């Protein structure tokens, strides 16, 4: 009835406990010790971290709780503005952009993005085909080049050409710098300059596109042509800019993390790699994968969901109570009280997944309808769930399928998993060697 709480440090309350490079991983250990709910205080602030499916299912009831803008999201809003990710559900622009963009992110819409995804995926595979025998792959680095360039191409038909450079395109440098600064706040001169670099490029492309009248298969065309069904209003140019920034900010790192963790688990589990590779060989019979082929990569899809189970790459989200309510029959909350969903702990709930939760077993996802509601939430919840979920999974399934078709992989360093935390998670320093199977591409 009384909620556990970890060590306090006087006026600093619990804050010193997150004085670490790996706060989510620290929080998982606190959850291991304290159980399914604990209080966590800082000077300004109180939240309650939830870890069990029993309480998280209640937290996911949208009549009772809505998305909160956590401090991290408030700092990100300095450059992501009122784009979808950093808006309250009640802001007019959240609803407008959500209504306009939702069908442009459906599974069906992936058919329209597929050619541009393949363009970047082929660039990645060709890079690896072109390595000499003495060389190796920097996995999260190459995965981030791929996802950034894919979201730039599908997002606004802009080529960052990340596979042509050691130093990233200057927009990328400013975006990555801007993100780091917002996370570190949890400089100012550089922050403003980096914001300006982002707005300038994105505003220019928007202005260029409106001028030429060109129609493309990208999200920018959808946003220039879209009208909110409720009001009949379009998004204005400022908000369109924030959405483009948001697709890059929200999408690039979580998706490259997922591809990196999935390859990690595959090289650490050779039997699973071989089963995934046999499927990729059977299904991807053409030098350029089709949309329909990617959809037949069922076990690759299971591999990706099981990677998201263990290390969901956007690991926590924040909610507030809409009205006074009692959580789990035991914990009274007041209107506005905050909850944090700790997704890696949720995904380790032994009452749902059985005792073997640390084991990498894609077969858990063989029958998606036996996973209970709200047991598996790597893309968040309800109407504030990831709008990019189909995009991320189509991209990851395509790319992983191709990697497994085209190369054998060696964990040549016997890499020890080290999870770096930013807004997202990734296996820092993960490296492999890939030997080409010499299959046409
Ligand atoms: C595997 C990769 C990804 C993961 C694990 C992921 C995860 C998430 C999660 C957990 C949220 C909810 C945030 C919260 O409740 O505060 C979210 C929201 C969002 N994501 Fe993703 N994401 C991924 C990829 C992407 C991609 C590629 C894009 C864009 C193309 C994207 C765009 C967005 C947007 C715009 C939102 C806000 C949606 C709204 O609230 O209306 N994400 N994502």
């Amino acid at each position: 009835k009384e909620m556990p709480q970890p060590k306090t440090f006087g006026e600093l309350k619990n804050l010193p406990l997150l004085n670490t490079d790996k706060p989510v991983q620290a929080l998982m250990k606190i959850a291991d010790e304290l159980g399914e709910i604990f209080k966590f205080e800082a000077p300004g602030r109180v939240t309650r971290y939830l870890s069990s499916q029993r309480l998280i299912k209640e937290a996911c009831d949208e009549s009772r709780f809505d998305k909160n803008l956590s401090q991290a999201l408030k700092f990100v809003r300095d450059f992501a503005g009122d784009g979808l990710f950093t808006s309250w559900t009640h802001e007019k622009n959240w609803k407008k952009a959500h209504n306009i963009l939702l069908p442009s992110f459906s599974q069906q819409a992936m058919k329209g993005y597929h050619a541009m995804m393949v363009d970047i995926a082929v660039q990645l595979v060709q890079k690896w085909e072109r390595l000499n025998a003495d060389e190796h792959i920097e996995v999260p680095e190459d995965m981030t080049r791929l996802t950034l360039d894919t979201i730039g191409l599908c997002g606004f038909n802009y080529r960052f050409n990340s596979f042509y450079r050691d130093q990233p395109h200057p927009f990328i440098t400013s975006m990555v710098r801007a993100l780091d600064e917002a996370m570190n706040k949890l400089n100012k001169r550089q922050f403003q300059e980096d914001i300006k670099v982002m707005n300038d490029l994105v505003d220019k492309i928007i202005a260029d596109r409106k001028a030429s009248g060109e129609q493309s298969d990208d999200l920018l065309t959808h946003m220039l042509n879209g009208k909110d069904p409720e009001t009949g209003e379009p998004l204005d140019d400022e908000n369109i800019r924030y959405q483009i920034i948001t697709f890059l900010i929200a999408g690039h790192e979580a998706t490259s993390g997922l591809l990196s963790f999935a390859l990690y688990f595959l090289v650490k589990n050779p039997h699973v790699l071989q089963k995934a590779a046999e499927e990729a060989a059977r299904v991807l019979v053409d030098p350029v994968p089709s949309y329909k082929q990617v959809k037949q990569l069922k076990y690759v899809g299971m591999v990706l969901n099981e990677a998201l189970r263990l290390w969901p790459t956007a690991p926590a989200f924040s909610l507030y109570a809409k009205e006074d309510t009692v959580l789990g029959g035991e914990y009274p909350l007041e209107k506005g009280d905050e909850l944090m969903v700790l997704i890696p702990q949720l995904h380790r709930d032994k009452t749902i997944w059985g005792d073997d939760v640390e084991e990498f077993r894609p077969e858990r996802f063989e029958n998606p309808s036996a996973i209970p509601q709200h047991a598996f939430k790597p893309f968040g919840n309800g109407q504030r769930a990831c709008i990019g979920q189909q995009f991320a999974l189509h991209e990851a399934t395509l790319v992983l399928g191709m990697m497994l078709k085209h190369f054998d992989f060696e964990d040549h360093t016997n890499y020890e998993l080290d999870i770096k935390e930013t807004l997202t998670l990734k296996p820092e320093g993960f490296v492999v060697k890939a030997k080409s199977k010499k299959i046409p591409l």
